[PDB]
């Protein structure tokens, strides 16, 4: 069959890794731009990355099967995190098992207790550290503090949270995350030199295994003397227990843990500020007047039913601030066995990618790809992939929403605020989940 339009390299030995690097969206759009095509291939030090950038042909990116499309080979940079027999770092059917037990604890029944758990979080926060009219902060640093104090109230026990708290476990996972070198899916044999950062990513892992351990521990002291049946993420997934017939192990269990954290807190952080901004923005005056609108009715204290069905807007500024700016820019795949995508062929071997940041820019799909419109829909199918999709679409998306929309309700209930630049604060590209420049968001916040 045939093959994409293979784009022309410069430097022979790097191909378009440094030029990616610097303006991933404008490299990525003069590629579209110069060939008369959204389904091309970039060079990455060497290996061939098709990107299939229109969405026409998204499906043909999600639906395939991991044995046709597999993505254990691409994210295995990531194993260390998990550690060995968890998700990618596993075969297929025991993540699929993992996946199943993750996805179990956060139902639509256990989101009973987690929005008034939210709301208990970001009250605190808006109380300690906001308890003046008027001043000046970091959004980008603070929600982040909000969204792992969110995360951890939903899914850990209140012996857990003093045990663990939320600023030391920011620092276990930080110390893991910064031991990740993703350039290692072009450079695979990264993954096997000793390098002294997979060591401090596991030295971070162990101790945080040394604290869930150390609280089991205390579960079974507790329910014994006066009972303690205390149901959180840990204690449903440590009493999980495989189709194989074996039970889950305290390593996978507290590996599970930190995939989620990954996943969610970053990206949840993100998805907060951005919206935020988006909407203290002045040039989206309407979108702030059609948003507390929507919550200008709802109690002091929010319940599932207000936030999961009573705000649909709420959410289009979410999914659309992500639309704009999706935290994840690259989403990929080996090539297991010759694909098929627009009308071209993609070889075996092949690394086959599916860009968030360029579709969500492409034309038909999304005309003034740069306004940000809370009230606009995707003029191509499956056009908007934020979360993915698919085989291996987010299953975090409505718990992740529901931390961002929680805030949302809580912060523009209960206060106004500017931004000390004309504009919204530039995309720093730089880090591995995406959002804005840290230093272009100092904001204030404004007491009603
Ligand atoms: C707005 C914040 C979030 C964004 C933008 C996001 C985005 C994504 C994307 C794009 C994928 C697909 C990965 C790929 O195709 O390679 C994904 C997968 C996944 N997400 Fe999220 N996510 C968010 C929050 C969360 C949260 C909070 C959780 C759990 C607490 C979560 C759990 C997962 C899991 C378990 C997968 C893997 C699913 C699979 O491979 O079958 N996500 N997410
Ligand atoms: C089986 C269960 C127990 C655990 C599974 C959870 C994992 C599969 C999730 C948790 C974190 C996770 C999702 C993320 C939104 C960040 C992630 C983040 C880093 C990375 C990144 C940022 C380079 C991006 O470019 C592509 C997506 C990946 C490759 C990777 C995809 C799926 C995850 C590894």
């Amino acid at each position: 069959g045939k093959l994409p339009p293979v784009y022309p390299v410069t430097v022979p030995i790097l191909g378009h890794i440094i030029q990616f690097g610097k303006s991933p969206l404008g490299f990525m759009q003069e590629c579209k731009r110069q060939l008369k095509s959204g389904i091309f291939t970039i060079n990455i030090v060497g290996k061939r990355v098709t990107i299939v950038g229109d969405p026409h042909e998204h499906s043909r990116f999600f639906l395939p099967r991991n044995e046709v499309l597999s993505p254990r080979e691409v994210y295995s940079f990531m194993v260390p995190v998990f550690g060995e027999g968890v998700a990618y770092a596993a075969p297929y059917p025991r993540m699929r098992e993992q996946l199943n037990f993750l996805a179990e604890e956060l139902t639509i029944a256990k989101f009973q207790n987690f929005v008034p758990a939210i709301q208990h979080e970001v009250r605190k926060f808006m109380a300690a550290n906001w308890d003046k009219d008027e001043g000046e902060i970091n959004l980008l640093e603070d929600c982040s503090t909000m969204i792992i104090n969110t995360a951890c109230q939903c899914l850990f026990g209140e012996d857990l949270r003093k045990r663990l708290d939320a600023r030391r476990f920011a620092q276990l996972l930080a110390k893991m995350e910064s031991s990740l070198i993703p350039a290692a899916v072009f450079l695979p044999i990264l993954l096997k030199l000793p390098l002294p950062q997979s060591a401090r990513c596991h030295e971070a892992r162990t101790e945080l295994q040394k604290i869930l351990s150390e609280i089991i521990i205390a579960r079974k002291e507790e329910e014994v003397n006066k009972d303690s049946s205390t149901s959180d993420l840990l204690s449903g997934l440590l009493s999980a227990v495989y189709r194989d017939g074996t039970p889950m192990s305290l390593h996978e269990v507290c590996g599970m843990i930190v995939a989620a954290m990954f996943a969610g807190q970053h990206t949840s952080s993100i998805t907060t500020t951005w919206s935020m901004l988006h909407l203290m923005h002045p040039a989206n005056v309407k979108h702030l007047e059609a948003l507390r609108k929507e919550i200008e009715e709802f109690p002091a204290q929010l319940n599932y039913n207000n936030v999961m069905d009573e705000m649909p807007f709420a959410e289009r500024c979410a999914r659309e601030s992500i639309r704009r700016d999706p935290p994840l820019l690259m989403l990929m795949r080996k090539v297991m066995a010759d694909v098929k995508v627009g009308s071209y062929v993609v070889p075996k071997g092949d690394i086959i990618a599916c860009s968030p940041l360029l579709s969500h820019h492409d034309e038909e799909a999304f005309p003034e790809p740069r306004r940000w419109d809370p009230e606009r829909d995707e003029k191509v199918e499956g056009a908007f992939i934020g979360f993915g999709a698919g085989v291996h679409k987010c299953i975090g998306q409505k718990f992740g929403l529901l931390q961002v929309k929680t805030i949302l309700a809580t912060a523009f209930r209960s206060y106004d605020f500017q931004l000390l630049r004309d504009e919204v604060p530039d995309p720093d590209y730089h880090t591995m989940v995406v959002g804005p420049t840290a230093s272009q968001c100092r904001v204030k916040y404004i007491r009603r």
